[PDB]
């Protein structure tokens, strides 16, 4: 007879029951995990598409607390330097301070300030930090000679918590502070203003050593090991197989070889949309799963290849055979608003990647450019959107409210408790 | 492990099957409760929205035979002067009127949770309100619950609704928590806020059917809040098990409705632009119209027959 | 007998000609007058409504070359504050430091110093600027502990940019407070946003280096006072702003403003006619605005049956203001870059923009995200940074001016021809 599995289920088809509530929605958490080893401050990710993810919109969506897949449109040192870039960001302490020597003359001093303001070199030797000359010791031969030495430099240490060194700076009454390592050469210079303005992001999403997280796709072909290899020697926080079939030989062996060559990298495989293809991509060691095959109504691969998997179904499919494995599930497509995000997060989601919806932001890649009195991003026009700050609010605000409608204090009693009613195409 | 409570419908899912009948649309009975204490003489409330209730068109909801309830989007002192405007009116005769112990016509007013809300309905207790509403988009929780207690406990003498709510558990937790009556709708509409930014809601014949099955046999009205296009859905919602209906857009520009006559562009609308749609009475004639007929389609003779016996037909897309 | 007096023709009746051309579009003049006696070095106006000009733009406007009017949907002293807003506008300063007086508690500096730091604190009293709280002076009260006014480092307000950075390198500071000539704590400068600060070679200024702004009037109770808040806070032209300027109200008033206040250029509008422009002229008018039912289906012609098709109108007062000296602005109709080019040649002096620079950066209004689209909320789609808009503009005039053959604005405003073209 004809094989059908089941019937499976999309955005549309349900509603989400509300039940009791003792949680207003600005106070639930919205802490959730990406991976085995990276948590995300809220659930959201964006696309590795050449549209919306490049280091610029990725430093933003890890400001937010979430992260961006850097897309892979584009040559292997070019993606490494857009990863590099997100790396490098500096949420408040300046890495490459303009430094002098001992040896260095007041009249080379003198010459650099002009160029550069007198806000105080530090003296290295050879990178080893060794004073300062301040604005004060040129007012009251060589920077050896005015120079305010080690022994009253107030430093912290390269690691040291952002609010741990303004609470240094407050204690010891400076604005400004130098950051050393063990070997106490210099690392960076912090001021109490930035650490302040950093406030403005206190989501961030960061590594151990304080640098915004992101993640970057790869596929299967030649080049692949090559790339891999290049995002991580870049720093990547997490490597994305990503691909139209992720249930397929080809990307089951590449997620298994970045596991068992770079096992201090995450790696996300997909994409997916069954529960026999979430387990064999746990096997072969996935730090996390990204599920979404033919998701939308009117895609390609529903009309091309006949193919999908309605994201509802599919999604609670994967979460079902991943319980109890510590493996997290991205939800990616199929998301036209923030209440299609709060059933995908019920449905077992542990986070939802977004993508034609930050398209168009400032952030996202592209030139603004208006045309007949409107704005747009070009590069084939997507309408301007302003700051993905506010679309990122209202999707957060939508998913806030959900949770204080079904009674869920965080995440996981969201994506655990909460029920869903199936209604009528009426 | 899709956790799925159930199939819901909603209005356009459903029809009512004719039955035997014997009583005319015109010799039917209308009389109903909004709750434990009120009796009204047609099962219609106006909702507490800025552009459909205040003292003119809660007057006329009452002189109709239903109740208006005063919307709380103004000050405590302006509030409560709209209910002493409804409670002292005096006047054409209207012997369908609410109207309380003492001959004055029945009003309602909403409040919330917030922090002003123990001082609001102390003084629209103070102007004679016959009913406050307890209104929120969440009636299923702490503080709608806990303020529904205050007021039960702190002015016992007046009738107090929670809402909204749209399950059998919420019903449960209101009426413990001693509301006369429960309201019903959460995300009852196709294209709703609540559906878009939230994803949440349930179709409004389930929900009714839901809280109705709750509340059996305990005295504790329920109130269809939202969803009504038509007459028809009217009369599915009291099949369902409604006790009466809450309209609220569909009385915006009424005559009797907030907002000035405006002409613009060869037409007549309401400013505050809603479209002008003449007196309130015409349109609760229509829609008690049609429920006398869906009535006289099912032979009941009055609102309790009407809830409880008739049946539908689930129908599809198609 | 009906009463005809002319056949009037609007910007879709005309074409310009192309003519013999030696001057590229890039390598064309685009100075101009606004009045007898304010020159700009491109012919744009923004308008005087509430969703175009405020002093943001209105600031944005003067950079570019062209000006900005005020608009007078608010009180006096408001408008008032916003031309000087842009009187006293200096990018490179930050303004509004956070201050302590002598009698502050060192205990409460303490506490706001957990949010700004120690970099540090200046310190006021009576108003004036008398010294300033820095880290090593906190390692009773600030008094005992502040630096001492003669050993502040401060830069007068208005004072060159080039000029402080001298300032600062003399002193080996990064950063000194600005006091204007009382004293009063004005902003802060540093380093780094004198660098960042961007020049403006074409900016309209006045004779003290400020940038130039206009201000509407009406004829009302409260226009004298209004006039002379105006006045007083150093705008550079008020504009007597009615929808009849072709009356006793709006002549006489701008005779009194000349009279008045003899130093300050006066704009009297809206007009269409001939006999208008001699009228305002007369009554001492430094510039007239033409524009009276510009528009297809705008309000005046739909409801008073009243208007003139703007190129007959700003022809037929130019033909008028021949040989006078003052200026006519067109005010109205323009949709595209090509009709400004043609109010050029019909005789305008410059062209006054209105809802194109509304929904723009620099305008009044918030950016809103609604249905996927950016509008500006007070809803009109949101256009990006007025810059664009005024290249595209002024990117048009040019080319038309290499085809006319045009090197500069007196020669595009009187010797290219149009064709007239019909319906088809």
């Amino acid at each position: 007879m004809l094989r059908i599995s089941q019937e499976a289920l999309t955005f549309d088809d349900v509603l989400l029951i509300p039940g009791y509530s003792e949680v207003l929605p600005k106070d639930v958490s919205l802490k959730t995990r990406l991976t085995r080893g990276i948590e995300l401050n809220i659930p959201l990710v964006s696309a590795a598409m050449d549209t919306v993810t490049e280091a610029r919109l990725a430093i933003a969506m890890a400001q937010e607390g979430g992260i961006g897949i850097i897309h892979k449109n584009m040559g292997i040192e070019q993606q490494a330097a857009e990863v590099r870039k997100v790396k490098k960001h500096e949420t408040a302490i300046v890495r490459d301070p303009v430094t002098v020597t001992p040896s260095t003359k007041i009249i080379e001093l003198l010459q650099m300030a002009r160029e550069y303001g007198f806000s105080g070199f530090p003296v290295v030797e050879q990178g080893e930090l060794v004073g300062i000359v301040t604005g004060r010791d040129l007012r009251v031969d060589t920077v050896a000679a005015i120079m305010t030495p080690k022994d009253k430099l107030v430093t912290a240490r390269e690691g040291t918590p952002l609010e741990e060194m303004k609470a240094k700076l407050y204690e010891n009454r400076i604005e400004k502070m130098l950051v050393v390592d063990e070997n106490f050469y210099l690392r960076g210079l912090v001021t109490f203003r930035d650490i302040e303005k950093a406030k403005t992001y206190p989501l961030a999403s960061k590594d151990e050593q304080g640098r915004l997280r992101v993640g970057a796709a790869v596929g299967t072909g030649a080049d692949t090991g090559e790339r891999v290899a290049a995002l991580v020697a870049a720093g990547v926080d997490v490597v994305v197989v990503d691909t139209a079939h992720g249930h397929s030989k080809g990307v089951i062996e590449r997620v298994r070889w970045v596991k068992q060559t770079f096992p201090d990298v995450q790696v996300i495989g997909g994409n997916i949309a069954t529960a026999e293809a979430a387990k064999a991509l746990a096997e072969a060691g996935a730090d996390a799963v990204k599920v979404g095959i033919g998701p939308g109504s009117i895609c390609t691969t529903r009309i091309v290849a006949g193919v999908g998997v309605p994201q509802i179904s599919a999604i609670a499919n994967v979460a079902a055979a991943l319980e109890g494995t510590g493996v997290p599930l991205i939800a990616d497509g199929g998301i036209r608003f923030s209440g299609d995000l709060a059933k995908a997060m019920v449905a077992g989601a542990y986070c939802v990647m977004m993508g034609s919806m930050f398209a168009g932001t400032e952030e996202a890649p592209g030139e603004i450019e208006l045309f007949q009195g409107r704005s747009y991003k070009s590069y084939g026009r997507v309408p301007y959107k302003g700051a993905l700050s506010a679309i990122v609010h209202q999707l957060m605000g939508g998913l806030r409210a959900a949770m204080g409608y079904t009674g869920s204090a965080d995440i996981q009693q969201m994506r655990t408790q909460p029920q869903f009613v199936r209604i009528t195409g009426a």
